């Protein structure tokens, strides 16, 4: 007496082309590789006349990537418990909080976003005029362009005057996690407002992608480039944002963002080339192919179909980017196709030669996308 | 295809109606109109409007910042604007009086 | 590469006159510094008819003079978390209720600011009687003026019909705190009318400045005295009542509690020394100069320009205080220039005669000043 | 140079007729006492045609009595955090629940008060379905005389249509308190009509006092004694049933039951004896003083002027009470004087005719009255 099953989607299991546990050890893989980069040849290190040093892409460094790194840790420590993520974030945090602050920009700010919730957990004092203080510095002090967009200004350049997509991930969403902890509505909208100039700024009406960067100063998108990291920040940024402001369905705002991320999540499906992997350039098929892009894009496109901000049958896309990811994870842990720290081009080509190497955001894209892949095993 | 026009002849008449029947679905569908609108006409290079735009092709026929077209924006945004009556700091309410902002700066010019 | 950066004010570092950690070091000293005072003549006992002798300069005792010092050590634990500084707090309460409980004035007070603050975080039900039976006092039994003012009752004197700057800090922050602590509005209520009232009766319209003492018994200021201790106090209060009242922007008490401190501040600005103190008696420049006055005016400067209760160029103000205050502790801890317990002159010249001599506030005092300069290290 | 203060109401110290250390003693004496009694005679031993042998002295029982007891000792847990007194009422509760549960009546609910505030402070899960189950039987199956009327059935007697002052304390307060507690406003509800209409039945409109009992079987008031422990519960109940509804000062019932209350401590301030104590029968001085009685008066007018339901200068007739309480324990810690389980008079020679006994009441009122005369020395 047995019963007929494997016909029928309904009643029949799921097709998982990696088991659940193996996807855990890939993850844990990944993070051991992530605490252990080292710039060997000290080529890739940031240098100020200041004298200041600053390590991108080693672990004990203070700047956006460790921001990224912290933010992938934490959803894996958020969605299993695991005692060994938790550690690594909370041992960074007191490292270089010993160490002393660093100062203040677009992209050191983004740490703070882990940290707040961190603070939410644990309602460690310490960590409380950490987070009011940063907070209120991106409010009150952070350089702003026209229109009260925020300058993307970085440890490096003032750029004046310029906005870019990263700032959505390093100092937006930061900013918004800490007003709805703090209870602190102004910095939640000071969020949303961001959010709104930034779409008016970058993103491509004409192909439902986004601009690398927008200059008051000239009004102009620089090269044109529809980079690939970039828009992933917003396949990102999207849909978190979204879930922190947990605004009713047909609230214009809500309706507003959830179009946004639709109209780039379908220029998205038709650019992904075969290997379930994005172009660095995203319209230029001869771009190198970049794995901490595609690792975002997996993310945010995974996240929106399980919260059903875009339909169903973008899985398939998604399902297509894991396989590829899950691919260019090397044996050590390395997320292979990576692309160094990018900055803003004038031309094109300056994209298509950024060189590869194992980074922070890296990894942690990989461990974001992977961990909301898990969620596919519940 | 979507216009400058609609603004006014369709999207304020449908707000002022939500708020008097009492119907914020109605108001929330304008809001929303306003945003998409906003997306697809305002031209970030000047201030000013692009007078249509299409989904088919994705563009803006000529391109033209037509006057006209470009005053219904001028009216509509301050009346529709009063008629929401939200918070100095609200997100939307700043963001509309933003596009307003360069759309007179750039006709002053 | 290396970038330029020093070149700018928005991408350079700042450039601290002293380091973080030897910030916390000075504190640990002054700390260190005020629970080992002693006075070996005894010359400072407060001495009583009931036979009672009371010590307002060592720690064991229980005057308004501990209940600054605590609040100071409050602030830095509040910030760091800091468990030496909670253990002596704790030890203090210990102490002093095990001994019993001391008269009922506004001085005696001044301890259950901090007490509340600790309750807070602990909820030990043994405290909660502590702060209803005192609140309570303050709301119902404790002497009232004309006009429902609060009369400074202190352990010496009835001071019948008179109101003075001291009590704001002593006991109106206290019973603020504390009706905000027990969802008690009246508590509240009745602290914003004492503040109204005390503004009325002690804020020299003409200058921004504060008279010391005001009587409805002849309606004088006695010596109009401008007396720097005693302004201090206003300093330290507004900014700390306002941000307990948490009010919005634009609401008419939060405007008009700014405006007094706006006043005050423009003033002391125009008249503070070139070494960054200021006179005991402020108007006077041939009056000596006194630290704890000094410390309390850096600590309310930096925290309204923190919370934006007035303009950022006041800084370097508080900035010239800050190190003026450095400079003026002693390799034992001690903050140099600090003026005795000073009652109500009927002169100018009983401000000008006040000893000098270590006192918990003046610890406590320079404590607060630099725990809130510490938050420039975030 | 000494200040002159012993003259002045103001500056000068309480003079405590008992130190607050030697108060604390006496309070850990009488509890000493109190969980140790026995009649190693048999001679109180309750018995039932049941078969049921019940102890209404020793601590082991389970009678009303032990609810005032747990109740008191309670009040010193909750003011000082003693956790010799919390571990007393734990047992207690641990073995009789173990022991399993007495059938349901006026007077077994009493130590569901106390219990309901051990609930409240663990959240032992273990403690809701006796809250739940107790409550729903005062609600909906304890029989009710005409009009709603809770009947005052004790364990031997069902007492048929008759209401008594007892009920207050031994049912209503506690169905209160859980109604509270377990946000169930039904409860407390209830408990308001029951205050309503004992007072329409039992309060004395002629003297201020109430009447022992009444019964809706005749329609009257039986001996119509003014009996004075009946009348303590009244002092005791009010307050707390005040305290827990905290309704605003100008509410009707608020004002109304504080009106019921004044007049009573009106009256009774009028009829106390020099010594301090009250006449068992309070009209009528040839009465014998009963001690228990009296320190439900001192708790009561202890707490109606500290809540300032009624005046301040009642605090005398309190403070007199109180001397006499302490006279009146013996140096075994027993409350001496100390009348034993009243019934219902037909006849007021009745009343002049009961036996003298230690009991969990009188020690548990002893330490009742002290524990709240102890918010005196804060």
């Amino acid at each position: 007496m047995v019963y007929p099953v494997k016909h029928s989607p309904l009643l029949r299991q799921p097709e998982h082309f990696i088991a659940r546990d193996e996807l855990k050890a890939l993850i844990q893989k990944v993070t051991h590789n992530l605490v252990n980069i080292k710039d060997e040849t000290g080529e890739f290190l940031l240098r100020l006349d200041d004298g200041r040093v600053i390590d991108t892409k080693g672990w004990a460094g203070w700047e956006w990537t460790h921001g990224v790194g912290l933010y992938g840790m934490y959803h894996y420590y958020q969605q299993t418990g695991d005692q060994t993520m938790r550690k690594i974030i909370d041992d960074w945090f007191a490292d270089r909080f010993a160490e002393g602050a660093t100062t203040k920009n677009v992209n050191t700010m983004a740490p703070f976003l882990t940290l707040a919730y961190r603070y939410e957990e644990t309602r460690n004092p310490a960590y409380l005029p950490w987070l009011e203080t940063w907070a209120e510095w991106a409010m009150n002090e952070m350089p702003r362009t026209d229109h009260g967009g925020m300058q993307h200004i970085t440890l490096a350049e003032e750029n004046h005057q310029q906005m870019w997509d990263d700032t959505l991930m390093m100092t937006v969403l930061p900013l918004a996690k800490i007003g709805k902890l703090l209870n602190r509505p102004e910095y939640v909208e000071e969020a949303t407002y961001q959010f709104l100039l930034h779409v008016q700024n970058l993103m491509d009406k004409e192909t439902g992608l986004w601009f690398h960067g927008w200059s008051y100063d000239g009004h102009h998108n620089f090269a044109n480039a529809r980079w690939a990291r970039g828009n992933s920040w917003l396949t990102i940024v999207i849909p978190d944002f979204l879930e922190l402001l947990d605004l009713p369905e047909n609230n214009a705002v809500r309706r507003y963002l959830v179009q946004v991320l639709n109209a780039q999540i379908a220029a998205l499906a038709k650019c992904q080339d075969e290997s379930g992997l994005w172009h660095t350039l995203l319209d230029d098929p001869h771009s190198y192919l970049e794995a901490s892009a595609t690792a975002g894009f997996a993310y945010g496109i995974l996240k929106a179909v399980r919260k059903r901000y875009v339909e169903r049958h973008y899985a398939q896309v998604a399902e297509k980017a894991i396989r590829g990811i899950v691919k260019h994870i090397s044996p050590e842990g390395e997320l292979l196709q990576t692309s160094f720290g990018t900055g803003m081009g004038h031309d094109l080509d300056f994209y298509r030669h950024i060189p590869l190497t194992s980074m922070p955001y890296g990894q942690a894209m990989a461990m974001l996308c992977l961990t909301e892949y898990l969620r596919n095993y519940f």
